[PDB]
């Protein structure tokens, strides 16, 4: 047991109702997030490949075993995971972004929101329960805060 | 060094004029080989996370480094990597194909194959040099039995 395990237990509580909402079967989700840019596109990859070479190893393992997991309990309509398995998930990849520099995530985000068209977050979010959609993300608010804090 | 590495280098030979014929650059790649199956591709997903979680760790990480490098030598018109980093990569994951026992390694080729349409084989050679394309193929049998060999 951690903080991020402890953290991530609050993060579900906040989060969860929005996982349920998104259906996780729409096609959308292999689309470019706007329009495709393979040369921007290719320097957010060389980012994350970057972050991966430098991230535990073990944690790696980790995060790929609770995912394996978490298909495993996939139920309903919108293919969405078992609560616990959200949980879990949730945090093995916070222990995954606290074994590497901030550099390498802010690089990640940066990296992506550049080919991500403006339209995309609120067309996500139009989908689903706002309300919900909004306390999920004050959830990661507060959630990325423990993170810093093993980082 | 090892033989995985002297295996790789013979792949090169046969198969970097292929390498340089494809449009890495096509926004192709990102769609679904034929139509998209959400609950068929997880299952193809969930054989590739399983095989990644039982990888060696470190290999797993050389394999990513590699990349990275391969990334920083792209040049001309279709994204080719150099030479010596397409060699990098694919001694780099024939190790890790080495590294899963061969069932892992078969349960991702056949969960693909089944959401891979019959013609998307055919309409990727269409694209480059088919003499060039069956030499890398012929090129790959015989670095899989190196491979498989190490594994
Ligand atoms: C086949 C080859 C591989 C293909 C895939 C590989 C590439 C994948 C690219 C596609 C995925 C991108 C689309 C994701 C959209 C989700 C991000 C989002 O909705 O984000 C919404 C936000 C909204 O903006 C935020 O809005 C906030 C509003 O908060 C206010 O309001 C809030 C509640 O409303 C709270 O109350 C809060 O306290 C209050 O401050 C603040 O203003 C913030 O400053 C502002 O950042 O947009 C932002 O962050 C701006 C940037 C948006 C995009 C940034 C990316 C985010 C994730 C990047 C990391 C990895 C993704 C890919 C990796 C794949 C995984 C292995
Ligand atoms: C954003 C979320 C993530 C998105 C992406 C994740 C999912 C990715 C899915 C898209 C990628 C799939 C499309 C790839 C097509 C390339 C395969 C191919 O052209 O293959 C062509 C072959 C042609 O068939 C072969 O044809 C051969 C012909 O050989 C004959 O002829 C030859 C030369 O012509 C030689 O002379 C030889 O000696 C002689 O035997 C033999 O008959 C073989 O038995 C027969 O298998 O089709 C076959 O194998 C049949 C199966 C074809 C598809 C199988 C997949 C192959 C690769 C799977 C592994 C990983 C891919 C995804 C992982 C992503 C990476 C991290
Ligand atoms: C071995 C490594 C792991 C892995 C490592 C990572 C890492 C590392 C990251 C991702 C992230 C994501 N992964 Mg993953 N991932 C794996 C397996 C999967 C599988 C699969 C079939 O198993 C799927 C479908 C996905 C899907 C996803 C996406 C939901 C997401 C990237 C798009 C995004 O930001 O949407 C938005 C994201 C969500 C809807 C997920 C929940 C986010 C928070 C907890 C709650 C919602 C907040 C707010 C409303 C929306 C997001 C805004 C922010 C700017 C964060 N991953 C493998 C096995 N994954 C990234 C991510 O989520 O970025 C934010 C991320 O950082
Ligand atoms: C950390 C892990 C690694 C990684 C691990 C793997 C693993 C493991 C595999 C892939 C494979 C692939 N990866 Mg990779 N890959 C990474 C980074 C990348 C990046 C990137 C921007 O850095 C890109 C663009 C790609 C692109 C690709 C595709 C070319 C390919 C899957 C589709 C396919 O089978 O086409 C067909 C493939 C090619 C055109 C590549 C060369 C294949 C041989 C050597 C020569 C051509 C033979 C013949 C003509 C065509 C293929 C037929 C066969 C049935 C093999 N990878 C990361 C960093 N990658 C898979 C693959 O190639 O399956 C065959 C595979 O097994
Ligand atoms: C081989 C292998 O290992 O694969 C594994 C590798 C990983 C990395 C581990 C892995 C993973 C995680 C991944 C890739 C996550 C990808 C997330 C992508 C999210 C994509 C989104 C949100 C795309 C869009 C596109 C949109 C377009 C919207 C619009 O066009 C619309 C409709 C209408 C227009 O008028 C306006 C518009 C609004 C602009 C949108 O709104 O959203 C996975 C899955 O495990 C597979
Ligand atoms: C060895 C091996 O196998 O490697 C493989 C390993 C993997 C894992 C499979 C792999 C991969 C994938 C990777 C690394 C994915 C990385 C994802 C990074 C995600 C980063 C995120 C979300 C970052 C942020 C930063 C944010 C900042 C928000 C704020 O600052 C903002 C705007 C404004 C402030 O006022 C307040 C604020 C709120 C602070 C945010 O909101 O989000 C790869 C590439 O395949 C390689
Ligand atoms: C087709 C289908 O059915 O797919 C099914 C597939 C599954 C797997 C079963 C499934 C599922 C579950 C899924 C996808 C869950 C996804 C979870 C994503 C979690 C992402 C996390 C936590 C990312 C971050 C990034 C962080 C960054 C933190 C910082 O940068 C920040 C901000 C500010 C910096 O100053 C400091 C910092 C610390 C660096 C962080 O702290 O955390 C589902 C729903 O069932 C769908
Ligand atoms: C070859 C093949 O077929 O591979 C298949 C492999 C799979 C794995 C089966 C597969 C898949 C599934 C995948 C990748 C799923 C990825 C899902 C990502 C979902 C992302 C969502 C919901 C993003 C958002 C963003 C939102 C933003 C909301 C807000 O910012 C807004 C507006 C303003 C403020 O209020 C703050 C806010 C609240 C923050 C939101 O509210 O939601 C697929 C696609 O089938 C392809
Ligand atoms: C977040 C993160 O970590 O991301 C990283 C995660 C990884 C896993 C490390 C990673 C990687 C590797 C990946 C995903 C490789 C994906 C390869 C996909 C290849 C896709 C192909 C061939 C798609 C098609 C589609 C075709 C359609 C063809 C047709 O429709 C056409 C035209 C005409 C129709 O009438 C008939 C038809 C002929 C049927 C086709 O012929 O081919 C990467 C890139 O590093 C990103
Ligand atoms: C911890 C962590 O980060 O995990 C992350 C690590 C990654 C790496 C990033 C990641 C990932 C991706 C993974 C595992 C990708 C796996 C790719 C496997 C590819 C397999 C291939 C090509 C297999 C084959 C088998 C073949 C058989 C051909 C033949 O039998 C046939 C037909 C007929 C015979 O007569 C002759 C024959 C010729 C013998 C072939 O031709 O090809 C993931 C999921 O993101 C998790
Ligand atoms: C947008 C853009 O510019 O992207 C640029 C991105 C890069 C990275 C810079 C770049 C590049 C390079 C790339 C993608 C290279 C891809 C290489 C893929 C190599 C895949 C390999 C070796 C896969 C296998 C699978 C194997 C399976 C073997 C077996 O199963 C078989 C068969 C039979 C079983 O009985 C025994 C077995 C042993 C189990 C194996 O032995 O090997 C490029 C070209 O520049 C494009
Ligand atoms: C959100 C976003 O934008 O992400 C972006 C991220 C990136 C990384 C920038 C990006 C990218 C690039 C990617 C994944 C590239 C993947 C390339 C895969 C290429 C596959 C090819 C060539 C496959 C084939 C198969 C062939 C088969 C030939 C034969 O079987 C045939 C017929 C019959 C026999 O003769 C035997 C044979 C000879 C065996 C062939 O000849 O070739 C992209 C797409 O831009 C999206
Ligand atoms: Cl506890
Ligand atoms: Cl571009
Ligand atoms: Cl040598
Ligand atoms: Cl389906
Ligand atoms: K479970
Ligand atoms: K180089
Ligand atoms: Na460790
Ligand atoms: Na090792």
């Amino acid at each position: 047991a951690d903080e991020i395990g402890d953290a991530a237990k609050k993060l579900g509580d906040a989060s969860y109702a929005f996982a349920k909402e998104v259906d996780w079967n729409n096609g959308i989700f292999l689309q470019a997030p706007g329009k495709l840019q393979p040369l921007e596109a290719l320097k957010a990859i060389d980012k994350m490949i970057v972050m991966g070479a430098a991230a535990d190893p073990k944690l790696l393992k980790a995060a790929a075993e609770a995912h394996h997991k978490a298909i495993g309990s996939v139920s309903g309509p919108n293919g969405v995971t078992s609560r616990a398995d959200w949980d879990s998930v949730n945090a093995a990849l916070g222990r995954v972004i606290a074994s590497v520099p901030e550099n390498m995530v802010m690089d990640v985000y940066d990296s992506v929101s550049k080919i991500t068209d403006p339209k995309v977050p609120a067309y996500m979010k139009s989908l689903v329960n706002g309300a919900d959609a909004e306390k999920a993300y004050e959830g990661f608010l507060a959630f990325k805060d423990v993170v810093k804090k093993s980082q």
